[PDB]
């Protein structure tokens, strides 16, 4: 229960979830209930972003229909006040805490997937090992880039290797209520509450 509409001890993120009237685009399905502010929404919406001086281009430029689920990811990560059950303490520099295992959606992995296969990568793995020495990550020694498909072999690859495990695949539909979607609309309230709800009683 203690696991239930909270916010990871992380960088850019709230204390405590409340509503935000004002969350940019993607994540306008967040707005009656957010970790996110509505600042951190707009930029988080931009290519290399001051949020983490990210930048999604590192191999050319990155397919829109691919960029739209690293954005949607993004949401996700900043905004979500239902991750709880999956929040670990890891005593890093720019977080105290991250989610780790959230049983994300299968589908929403396979679309990520395959909206991404054909865009460029030159990592398995996007949280460590970049070149930040012009203070935006730039592939390093011994890194080519390739198609995602070479970084990432399988949906499976993607979802659970590129952000060191913040997903696992979870083998349930987006509906089901056991899994956590990356994608809703969210007119009728948000689904993944009932998902945390779910997970904190087991
Ligand atoms: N699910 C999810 N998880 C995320 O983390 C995430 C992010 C943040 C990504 C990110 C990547 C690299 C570094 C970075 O600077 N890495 C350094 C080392 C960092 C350190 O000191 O620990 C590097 O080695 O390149 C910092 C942050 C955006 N969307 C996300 N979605
Ligand atoms: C995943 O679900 C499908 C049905 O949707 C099923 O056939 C399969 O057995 C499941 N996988 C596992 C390992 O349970
Ligand atoms: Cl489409
Ligand atoms: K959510």
């Amino acid at each position: 229960t203690d696991l239930l509409n909270v916010c990871m001890d992380a960088k850019h993120h709230k204390t405590k979830p409340g509503p935000e009237d004002k969350l940019h685009d993607q994540c306008s399905p967040w707005k009656k209930n957010a970790c996110c502010t509505a600042s951190t929404s707009q930029e988080l919406h931009k290519d290399t972003s001051r949020l983490y001086n990210f930048n999604w281009d590192h191999c050319g430029k990155m397919e829109p229909a691919c960029k739209r689920h690293f954005i949607q990811d993004t949401c996700l990560y900043e905004c979500s006040p239902n991750l709880g059950p999956w929040i670990q303490q890891v005593n890093q520099s720019w977080r105290k805490e991250r989610f780790l295992d959230v049983p994300l959606c299968k589908e929403d992995c396979q679309r990520w997937w395959e909206d991404c296969h054909t865009s460029h990568t030159c990592k398995s793995n996007w949280h460590r090992g970049w070149d930040w020495t012009s203070g935006v990550n730039k592939c390093p020694a011994g890194a080519l880039c390739r198609t995602f498909e070479s970084y990432f072999p399988t949906p499976a690859a993607l979802c659970e290797g590129l952000w060191s495990h913040s997903y696992k695949v979870s083998n349930y539909s987006r509906g089901s209520g056991r899994c956590i979607q990356m994608w809703f609309d969210s007119a009728q309230g948000n689904p993944n509450e009932e998902v945390a709800r779910f997970y904190a009683a087991a």
